[PDB]
């Protein structure tokens, strides 16, 4: 008889899951398993994303159980768990979504060497990205293109992207019952609170696949939108209806299928034919994340500066107490305070944002290293991808992709070009609520009797300015020159 492990890491979906549908076919007894590793926390991880993860479980949980089967969340390392797994419950074959990230090519080799020891067959589709990554190097001559424009190319000569697998049955294989492995109370999924946060969550974004399709079918309710979508011209400053999809954290963890993101796009577009085109489109920003993956899974130290051959040896300053005030939202500009703390109490911030705080930290104001400010963001963030997120801040550094270090965000004016009155600034800095409009993004220019009347004294209740923007900028862009002669 076959009796199969499905292997939850990312892709965590039953919708567009090739290895899902392969690992219940013709099965006996089905063993949907996750591996939680309970000692995370004593080597960086905030409870927002963590959460989030533990609520993408308990959805898959509950679509399990409608199916009459159980998500088995297994506590320890991979290489150690599945040799025991693999002959307790008589498996015949493991399946699971292939992983392109550094740490899994490393891991997956480890356990396909251990199936292949227990006789276990190893079915590995893709499905995270929306083509075969490797395939697109290969077509390409054997190199990962390194511009969009080109990139935009070689995926139009490839084709459109495989569509999205079927639906798994209304049914599925059970595990076997009376499995030491699988007793509920070792495998049943915990609580932010079990796993040994102290401060609860504040992010407003529920993990699990039923919310992302259900957000998933939010944005496409106006097809109008969808089809003229522009990124650049969209408001960073949006949070009541943030401007975006926010499916960022969706796609990550594997909850939305990209293949069946761009399988809607395309619907859509076939019925507006002045649709948005790359780079810019919805679909332009699928492509954005394909492009990324593509470059990053085959350059060696991708995510660091030293010893990565696509990225620019920049001679970052290493200064503790800048990068102190940026992280902890007290660099006295009320426009990158507010962002950084969107990004602690939500954990996710519009794509403009990110911009506006990144160019602050590194080539526009502070001069602080990308690698410093990116591990902020993996910490916080609950859409950190480890190749878009080090992509992204090479881009905002100058350090790779991008290379126009003239071009220098205002911490003052970017955001009043969105949203004069400061509703963006009041909602996520509340000592600054009742300042008046006019000195909203520049707090130090009101007179003490505003300030005082305010209930906001620059230097007792907001920070002042940590730099001049005027002199840091101008300093930064001469060291930038430099850098690249
Ligand atoms: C410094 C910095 C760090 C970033 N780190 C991350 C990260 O860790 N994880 C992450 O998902 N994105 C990251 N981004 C990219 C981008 O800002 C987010 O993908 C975007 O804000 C997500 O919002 P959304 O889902 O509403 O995007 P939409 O505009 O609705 O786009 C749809 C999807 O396309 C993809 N996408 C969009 N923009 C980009 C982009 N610039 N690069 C790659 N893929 C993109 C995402 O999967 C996104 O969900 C980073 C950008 C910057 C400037
Ligand atoms: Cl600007």
């Amino acid at each position: 008889v076959k009796n199969s492990i499905i292997w939850f890491r990312k892709g965590l979906r039953l919708h567009d899951n090739p290895a899902l549908l392969e690992a219940c076919k013709d099965a006996k007894h089905v063993y949907p398993v996750f591996v939680l590793d309970p000692h995370f926390l004593q080597q960086k991880v905030s409870v927002n994303r963590y959460n989030f993860l533990l609520e993408s479980l308990e959805d898959l949980q509950r679509s399990f159980q409608a199916r009459g089967s159980r998500l088995l969340v297994l506590r320890g390392k991979p290489e150690e768990v599945f040799p025991r797994v693999f002959r307790e419950w008589g498996v015949t074959q493991l399946c699971f979504e292939h992983d392109t990230e550094p740490y899994a090519k490393v891991r997956d080799a480890a356990v396909r060497r251990l199936a292949a020891e227990a006789g276990v067959e190893v079915v590995t589709p893709i499905s995270h990205t929306l083509y075969d990554t490797d395939m697109l190097v290969a077509r390409n001559g054997g190199a990962a293109p390194l511009t969009m424009q080109s990139f935009t190319k070689l995926v139009d000569r490839v084709g459109d992207p495989p569509a999205p697998a079927p639906d798994p049955p209304a049914a599925m294989p059970p595990p076997a019952e009376d499995m030491p492995s699988a007793a509920p109370a070792a495998t049943g999924v915990p609580t932010w609170q079990e796993v040994g946060f102290k401060e609860p969550p504040l992010t407003v974004f529920k993990g699990g696949e039923t919310e992302a399709l259900a957000r998933l079918e939010a944005a496409f309710q106006d097809p109008k939108w969808v089809a003229g979508f522009q990124k650049p011209d969209t408001d960073p400053s949006a949070w009541e209806k943030p401007a975006t999809t926010v499916l960022s954290p969706y796609l990550k963890f594997g909850c939305l299928s990209a293949r069946l993101f761009h399988a809607r796009l395309l619907e859509v577009y076939r019925r507006h034919p002045a649709h948005s085109q790359p780079p810019v489109s919805l679909r332009g920003q699928l492509l954005w994340r394909e492009f990324f993956y593509t470059v990053g899974s085959t350059t060696p130290n991708f995510h660091r500066m030293a010893g990565n051959p696509v990225c620019k040896q920049i001679d970052w300053d290493d200064n503790p107490e800048f990068l102190a005030a940026w992280r902890e939202a007290r660099t006295g500009f009320p426009w990158i305070d507010a962002i950084m703390t969107q990004l602690v109490t939500w954990g996710w911030m519009h794509h403009l944002a990110r911009h506006s705080v990144a160019c602050f930290l590194t080539r526009g104001d502070l001069y602080v290293s990308w690698e410093r400010g990116m591990e902020v963001f993996e910490e916080h963030l609950i859409d950190q991808d480890h190749y878009l997120n080090a992509a992204n801040w090479m881009w905002l550094s100058a350090s790779a992709f991008f290379s126009q270090y003239f071009r220098v965000y205002s911490p003052v004016v970017f955001g009043k070009k969105y949203d004069p009155e400061g509703r963006f600034i009041r909602k996520f800095l509340p000592v600054l609520k009742d300042m008046p409009a006019k000195y909203i993004y520049e707090p130090w220019t009101a007179p003490l009797e505003v300030q005082r009347k305010a209930g906001c004294v620059v230097g007792r209740d907001y920070p002042a300015p940590i730099v001049d923007h005027a002199v840091a900028s101008k300093a930064c862009i001469a060291r930038m020159a430099a850098a690249y002669r």
